[PDB]
């Protein structure tokens, strides 16, 4: 006998789905016989990051192949895999290291979700797990102007290059993470506050909601980030929705709208490797060739919502088709909405 609206209950069910957790491990080709979901360890995972860092430093050092193979095997001992016919790829290159690092990040949030679900007896089922997210979740009436702005944002900022799917807003939730208002308070005085997209895999949202958007830990390899270890956002919904990793088998994804206090944006057209920021700068803006039409930006409770159609930016010589935004302090993010999206594939 649960009191939450059904869409909120359906959200709680999808994010605490144990079958989805195991399926994600299977897709990563983890050996579940040797490392079940119930044995995932934050300490083992932390050590796995560190080994990936040693591997990364040894590609760049030009170390012996015996030293590299040995490090790559230590990683596979920490996180056992089952590749069937092929061999476990040697971890001897940036792209192999980044793939295992992105997987470790996903694994950590899966550990957060499952250890939450298995943590500390007369309340309704969906409601006890809802409380573990420490997030107030309310459904946004579809008939509201609130909903109308959000659907125009989604409709107008789908990229032309991301032709593989269309998007339909199923549910719009307004969320308030416990303690995030207070944590965000100092940065509300930063100028240039923007409502931006951040996509992630569904198996990440129990961790995202209970802990907020986080930065990769220092043990993690420095390779693989266009703008270093930070929190990344888009102003084009499909650039973030690509990060849901949804498929035809599971075509439902979750995407966040976060208020991000950008302040004075360090504008860059190519990969730069300071995670440090210049004095007076509070964020990085990667400049894309296409940007939402600035004329159609609107201000909503003092926050810019760039809902315009993508138009040429005039920015030539950039590695980026579309903008992105990075902040390096987790307190610069106040999560506002969680969208349940339907992907209708080609
Ligand atoms: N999630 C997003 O919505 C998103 C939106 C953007 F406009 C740019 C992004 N870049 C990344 C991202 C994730 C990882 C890396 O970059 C580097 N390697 C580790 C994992 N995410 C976004």
């Amino acid at each position: 006998k649960s009191k939450l609206p059904k869409p909120v209950q359906d959200l709680i069910k999808m994010i605490f789905d144990v079958e989805s957790m195991k399926k994600a491990m299977v897709e990563y080709e983890i050996d579940l016989q040797k490392m079940p979901l119930g044995k995932l360890s934050k300490r083992q995972i932390q050590a796995a990051y560190s080994i990936l860092s040693e591997v990364q430093q040894a590609v760049s050092q030009g170390s012996s192949d015996s030293q590299i193979l040995d490090l790559s095997n230590r990683f596979y001992t920490l996180i056992p895999h089952d590749f069937g016919m092929k061999k476990p790829p040697l971890l001897n290159n940036a792209d192999s290291v980044q793939a295992k690092a992105e997987m470790l990040d996903n694994l950590l949030d899966i550990e957060v979700a499952y250890s939450l679900l298995r943590g500390g007896s007369s309340k309704d089922p969906i409601d006890v797990n809802y409380e573990k997210l420490k997030t107030d979740i309310k459904v946004v009436d579809r008939d509201s102007e609130e909903a109308e702005i959000i659907r125009k944002y989604v409709k107008n900022t789908h990229a032309t290059t991301h032709n593989a799917y269309d998007l339909e807003v199923i549910d719009i939730f307004k969320i308030e993470r416990e303690g995030e208002c207070q944590r965000y308070k100092p940065f509300k005085q930063l100028h240039n506050r923007r409502l931006l997209w951040h996509g992630s895999r569904t198996t990440n949202f129990a961790g995202i909601l209970s802990q907020g958007l986080r930065i990769a830990p220092p043990e993690a390899p420095v390779t693989g980030y266009m703008f270093g270890k930070g929190i990344y956002f888009a102003d084009m919904v499909s650039k973030s929705a690509n990060y849901c990793h949804t498929s035809q088998g599971d075509p439902i994804g979750l995407i966040l709208l976060g208020e991000v206090a950008l302040g004075n944006m360090y504008e860059l057209k190519h990969a730069s490797h300071i995670s440090k920021l210049p004095k007076g700068k509070h964020s990085v803006k990667g400049l894309g060739k296409t940007t939402p039409d600035p004329s159609a930006n609107i201000s909503l409770d003092g926050v810019d919502v760039p809902l315009g159609t993508g138009i040429s930016s005039g920015v030539n010589d950039t590695s980026l088709l579309y903008n992105e935004y990075i902040v390096y302090d987790i307190a610069q993010v106040n999560l506002k909405y969680l969208l349940k999206l339907k992907f209708n594939f080609k």
